[PDB]
Formats: structure tokens, sequence, C-alpha cells
């Protein structure tokens, strides 16, 4: 009955059930994306699918908490995540940089979390519009599944709040370079009163994960969730757990971003020791919020799994300075290094 | 010496496997230069398919860090020889035991510094290897003679190598002559062994772990003859027997399909096979505990068992899966390894 929380059965279920199920649906979307009529939209859809499998693989692990709705929960997670990464590509690769385009696109995520929302032309503010129904199909996939979850209505408000903040982030960060930080700071000002003490760039990190959305959807599959329980679940992931994941994402990409002078949120810390100190703080708060969740051991394994996977990257492990700093940031009993050497072996064979 | 999962796996994947690959890759390059196209093909095939034997063998280096690279080089050279010779005998057009015996005398030469090298191919047409086999032999000879307790363990190493060789000769002759040879051969040694059958004895002789363990402890100063016999007895007969009985267990269906020699088929019934397997396991547990670094040796042995049981041939065969859980208590590791492999090799 209970979700596996020992490493052997947990890992076994991930490789037997989660990964093949994720890829069954992922591969179906790959085939649909090839049919996209507009060659630019088609290229951006396929590129996102080629490069961002891991996000769906990680998200699908939450299916183990809801075995009775395993396939449909994974279908939701995968559709929503595919959307996120497709829209990330569309905004990141736009030649035009209209925030109205970015906003319109990210309103698709709100529609996905709103059964009965009329589907509109999300591409109305850009030149490329013929996707053969790809984005609509992704939205509808989510809508059709979520409405059948017996506690969806109880988590829906919390899911939309997280989705809205994520959307805001993608609008502001992709505009012409000179307008990005001013937009992000003014946006943080709208929400600063209601958040714990943090900077605009820490807040930006907290909003950029989809883990909260998937966790809420997962507990939506169970009968009789209360409003207080839905708020506990949201708080378990937001802001601190989501923040750690995005701070790590930006940590790994520092060398690439400093080469191209791309927006990296970690650059706005006063110095490296402040960055490290605040990361440690974030880790402590995230540990704390995870402990408040149902199935606390499971959520801890997932969270620390994703951290070990990110830190196992060649960009950390082969960089003497980044490896040093990463071990000060979080202690993982040598797991990131072990995963790096294991992956090196698997590549060779 | 690390005896717990994460640092043991850390030491294996960081230190052992890349060191194994340095020298294994060097041997591939020599194999490509083999003039005879059939010898070349068989050597490359063995090198392509049997790298895991060297990877696993090289883990013993963790017991002798002061001679890490040297010990690993010996283990790799010897194992490469074994798998190359296995291919030559298995894929033979002419099932001549003189040829099979001649080839396996290279293993004896490898464990005998000063032994003059001959044409090990002299009973077959395929002979021009460009010195490949001699180079493997000399790698072993030149390393082993520099180990300070090699002379103390040499007799025991040769005994195991001889038995291994004997097995390969008798295994590969024309089908109808195999069992008589194995039975006659078992009768020569039957009095020195614990109570067992010819087919169990054959299993006991088919592993190289004893050789590598003895070479590992040959790196230590001042080993006695009594210590050398304890080390040999730690792996032979029981640990090697479990290893090879599992090997046969995995291949049962293919051997039925091909009408091939499988040593498990000569038990009186399934219950007896399982009862004796369980007895072998308990005796192997007992013998491993008499070694120094007993927890390390147990981990490697049980790792080998988990890997064997994770094979698709066990995990996707309901009867074999059923028996395997009765045969040994392994938890969920074999299933986990199966699904991990299934995901990668997808």
């Amino acid at each position: 009955m209970k979700v596996p929380t020992q490493p052997i059965p947990l890992m076994m279920n991930i490789f037997r059930d989660v990964l093949p199920t994720v890829h069954r649906y992922y591969d179906q979307w790959k085939e649909r994306a090839k049919s996209i009529p507009d060659p630019e939209l088609r290229a951006q859809a396929l590129d996102a699918l080629e490069r961002k499998e891991f996000h769906c693989e990680g998200g699908g692990i939450y299916g183990l908490l809801a075995r009775d709705r395993f396939d449909e929960l994974i279908q939701f997670i995968i559709a929503y995540q595919i959307m996120c990464d497709y829209l990330d590509n569309l905004c990141d690769q736009s030649d035009y940089l209209d925030p109205k385009d970015f906003r319109s696109l990210h309103n698709a995520l709100l529609a996905a979390l709103t059964p009965g929302e009329p589907l509109v032309n999300y591409y109305q503010y850009r030149i490329e519009q013929e996707d053969g129904g790809y984005l609509h199909e992704l939205i509808e996939t989510c809508q059709h599944i979520l409405v059948t979850f017996p506690s969806f209505r109880m988590v829906q408000e919390n899911m939309l709040e997280l989705s809205q903040l994520y959307g805001d982030l993608q609008v502001h960060k992709h505009v012409v370079k000179e307008e990005r930080i001013p937009r992000l700071e003014a946006w943080f000002n709208e929400h600063k009163e209601k958040m714990p003490e943090m900077t605009w760039f820490e807040f930006s990190a907290c909003t950029g994960s989809t883990l909260g959305v998937y966790t809420l959807a997962t507990y939506a599959t169970k009968e009789g969730l209360t409003s207080e329980q839905a708020d506990v679940i949201k708080a378990g992931y937001f802001p601190w757990v989501q923040g750690v994941h995005l701070l790590l994402d930006y940590f790994i990409d520092q060398e690439e971003d400093i080469a191209d002078d791309e927006l990296n949120f970690l650059f706005y810390y006063e110095n490296e020791e402040q960055m490290i100190e605040r990361f440690q703080y974030f880790v402590q708060k995230a540990e704390e919020s995870l402990s408040t969740l149902p199935d606390p051991k499971f959520h801890r394994h997932i969270w620390r799994g994703i951290i070990a996977i990110y830190l196992s990257d060649e960009k950390v492990q082969k960089n003497k300075e980044l490896k040093k700093k990463s071990k000060q940031m979080i202690k993982m009993g040598g797991l990131p290094s072990l995963l790096f050497y294991l992956n090196s072996w698997i590549y060779r064979r």
C-alpha cells in the first residue's frame, strides 16, 4: 500500500514502472511534434523534447504516491512539463521579444489547470501560429485528467498560484536584456510583503520550478483532502524546495553564462560566501518544509536525488573550484561524485 | 580497506574500473595487430564481450593498494588469456584435446616465471598471432616474480590453474566423450576433495577467483605455507563452485535448446540440486569468513551472485526466478539490477 521509501524498492519501481511509463507518453508527443506545420514552432518543440527528457523523468516519480491513478497522473505531469519546456524554447529563441507574446503563451499553463477554460490562439502576438493543435492538445490533456481527480478542486487555487508565478518569471526574464532586472525587481515588489525575507533573484529562483504543481496534482488524486492540507502541501515545496533546485540549476551554468553574459541569478549576490551562506539557509528551510509533508521520507529522497543528479554533472565534478564549493553548499555523503563515476562507466560501456 | 556500500562503490568506480580500462584498452590495440584473421577475430570477440570479467577481477586490487597497478595488470592479462582460449576451444573446427591442452598450458607458463615459451598453437592451423599470447604470458611472469610471497603461493596457484585447464580440455571434446573424461578426471582427485559428484567438482574448478586472490596476497611480505593454504581454501572448492553452478543455472534453457553440456542436468531431481546449492552457499560463507578482510570478500562474492541472478534469463523465466529465490537470499537487488540494465540497454 505505502509508497516505497527504502532505496532498493524505490529505485526498482523508478526503473521498472516510472521511466517506461514516462517515455511511453513522451514518445507519443515526439511523434505529434514532428507533424507541427510551422517549421520554426516544429523545430522548437522537437528541440525541447530532445534535450529536456529529465524534467519529465523526475516529475513522473511522483506517480509512485498515487498508484491507483498512475498512468493518468504521469500523463498530466508529462503534458504540463512538455508545455513548460516548449514555451521556454519559444520565449528564449524569439527574435521579437514581445512580453505580450510570452504572456499569452504562458497563459496556456493556466488553461491546463482550469477545466472548461476556452482555448484561444496562444500564438496571437507572434508570426508563427500553425502548430496543428499541438499546444491545445497538451492543454486539453491536463484539463481532461485533472477534473477526474477527487481533490483537484481543493488544490486548484494553489496550483494556479504557483503556475502564475512561474509564468510571470518566464515573461520578465526573456525581454530585451536592459529591461529584465527592472521588470524582475518590480515584480518581486508586488509579492515581497507576503514572502519570507529574500532578494528578487532568490524569489525568481523560488518561482521557476514545477515540483509544487506536480505534488499538488498527486495529492489531488486522493479523496477528502482539506483546504488546510492543500496549503501544507504547497508550503512543503514553495518557496524553499523550489528555490534550492533553481539555485542549483544556476550554479551549474555559471561558467557558460559568464562566457556569454547571460542572465544568471547567482551573480547578484554580494560575494560567494553570501551565496553559499544563503544556499545553506535555503537547504535548512527546505529540509524543514519537506518534513511537514505526508510521506516525508519519499519527498526527501526525491529532493535529494535531484540535487545529487545536478551536482553529479561534469560541469561541477571536473571543475576543481565548483566541486569544492558544492561540498560546502550541501553534504551528500559522496553521492554526487559516485553518480559521476557511475555515469562515466555507463557511457563507456 | 572499504567494507561498506558507498565508499566501496566509490573506490570501484573511481579507481578500479578506469585502471582496468587503461590496460584492457592496450590489449585491444595488440589484438587488432594479430596477423591470422581467425585468431584476430576470436581475440577481438573475447575482448568485446568479456570486459566485465576483468572489471570484476580488478576489484581485488583494493586489497593491495601498494601494488595496485601491477596486480591489476596481472589479473587482466590472465583473464584475457582465459577468455581468448575459451573462444579458441569453443569455436574449434577440430575437437582435438592436444590442441586444447597445449593452449591451456599458456596459463601454467604465465604462473611459472622462467618457463620457456613454446608454440601453444602447434596442434592447429591458426598460429600467427604476432606474439599476442606470449606477451600475455610474459606480463604475468614478469609481474608475479616481483611479488614478495609469490613463491609461497605458486604451488596453490598452479594447482587451481591446472584444474581450470583440465576442465577446458574435457569440456570441449566431441560430445559423447565429455562425461567419461570428466568422470575419470574427477576420480583422480576425488580422494583429496570433500564429498561431491563429478559435475559439482567440474563447477568448482571453472573459476579464476582463487588465482586472483592468491596473487593479491602474494603482494604481502612473509606469507607462510599454512597461510597460503587458508587463502586457497577460502575460495576452493566452495566459492568457485557457487560461481559456476550459477553460471550453469542461467544457461539451462539455451543448453536444452542446443542439446549442450550443462552440469546441473545430472542431479537426480530439482530438490537435490537446490539442497546441494544451498549447502555450497553455506560452505562458501564459512570459507570466506576464514580469510583476512572477510567482509570485503563476502561483498565481492555476493555482488557476483546478484549480477548473475539479475540476468534476463533468470528474471524473465518464472521457473528459474522461483528457484533462484529458494536457492539464495538476495533481497531485491537482482531485480533492481535487471531493471537498471533493461533501462540502459533499451
